[PDB]
DNA sequence: CGGTAATTCT
DNA sequence: AGAAATACCG
């Protein structure tokens, strides 16, 4: 079926983007190919958002398009998962953007895709599975 | 649509109509159906058995249980008629009065089963379904 | 962030 | 079952 990672706005959406690159997590998954994301239901005040667009201006350059919407509660786009590196080999398989994340497991990600209409959701922890017809009603928007 | 995600076994029998109330510590301004999950808690063998003794109790020597108390899914619904503080709850419905102590007491009534048990995921407290999932729960 | 019969997994 | 998590709501 379809497996979706919850994450905070306003990381959710460049995750979506593919201006976040990683996901940095305290823990380990086996899980690799399409992961979905959905953003939790925190919703990210104005500072967060400019914080967070400074920080990857200083990552990516003065150039970087961000998203001009953060909704949170919903299923955003998605992900493929292609490795899970502990926090030792992602600085030695990616020091190009080692400095993207300090935590102990990074889920390298590629091929972001990003919804036009973004569904209401209501996440569950770590990698959890998507109800069936929001799932397929999810990659037919794609 | 509503939802309230409920521990096996007491899930079953709220769509059973053997447990005719829903003790909690909040309050809930809900009223009418209200749709029951199984929270994802798996209840032992053990804990079935001495569930089903005690609504034996309560309710007779052949109360007809069901035949098993599946977790993480929607189970059916009830209609929430009333929500009643402890004092209300033993006010108003004295001769149940022992089947809850709880702060709040959730009264239910129009029992509703499915026939398949669809799973889901449920959230805290009374929550809301997707609507599509609420029209195949019919 | 705390309250919650949320869900996950050794 | 009891830990654990970018669960959810207020």
């Amino acid at each position: 079926g379809g497996w979706c990672l919850s994450v905070h706005q306003p990381w959710a959406s460049l995750l979506v983007r593919g201006i976040k690159r990683v996901e940095g997590r305290s823990w380990y998954t086996p899980h690799r190919g399409r992961l979905w994301i959905a953003a939790t239901a925190k919703k990210p005040s104005p500072q967060e958002v400019s914080e967070l667009q400074a920080t990857y201006r200083l990552l990516r350059g003065k150039d970087v398009e961000f998203p001009n919407d953060y909704p949170s509660g919903c299923l955003l786009g998605c992900v493929d998962l292609i490795d899970c590196l502990s926090q030792k080999q992602f600085k030695e398989q990616f020091p190009d953007i080692s400095q993207e994340s300090d935590s102990p497991f990074v889920f390298i990600c590629k091929n972001p895709q990003e919804m036009v209409v973004k569904f209401p959701i209501k996440g569950n922890p770590k990698i959890w599975k998507l109800d069936s017809k929001i799932h397929q009603g999810a990659k037919k928007g794609l």
